[PDB]
């Protein structure tokens, strides 16, 4: 079933490299900017968006009024939300690169994210654009056994649970 997943725009936290979970930042100058460019490049679909605001601004700006769902919420990295990943521990990094094993205290496990997302996505009746964070956008892309890793601002479009159609990133 075809659905875009859309990375919001940036966030002062995506420009210093801080883990951004459920931590409610706003999107930069930059972000809104990269938003509106989307405005026009996805295709008009019903709308899903995580309910944090970089989200919902993103859809807005993109030129939707998304239906909202926490189920496509960023991975809740409890206790270390906001920390540099410069800093982060050998384990940690590698758990996170890895994508495999991790749960930050006063958080969510990865294994929790990942039943999260794909049970949404199951639940989808029709092709859809879905606003969402870059952990989502990676956790999908990663089950379908590609590189997770899009810009701010961009999106994918996919076959769930088949194949990646397309990744859109716009200048």
């Amino acid at each position: 079933m075809e659905l875009w997943l859309v990375r919001h725009g940036e966030t002062l936290w995506n420009r210093e490299g801080r883990l951004l979970g459920w931590t409610d930042l706003p999107l930069t100058a930059e972000g809104e900017a990269q938003a509106r460019r989307l405005k026009g490049a996805l295709p008009s679909l019903p709308a899903f968006s995580s309910d944090l605001l970089r989200a919902r601004r993103t859809a807005e700006l993109a030129g939707f009024s998304p239906r909202l769902y926490p189920e496509l919420r960023e991975i809740h990295f409890g206790a270390m939300e906001g920390a540099l990943w410069e800093t982060l521990d050998p384990r940690y990094k590698e758990a996170l690169l890895r994508f495999q094993g991790f749960h930050p205290p006063g958080g969510e496990s990865l294994s929790a994210f990942q039943e999260r997302v794909f049970r949404f996505l199951e639940g989808l009746k029709a092709p859809a654009v879905l606003f969402t964070h870059g952990g989502v956008v990676r956790a999908v892309l990663r089950a379908l056994g590609e590189d997770g890793l899009v810009p701010p601002g961009s999106a994918v479009a996919v076959d769930w649970p088949r194949r990646v159609l397309v990744r859109l990133a716009l200048d």
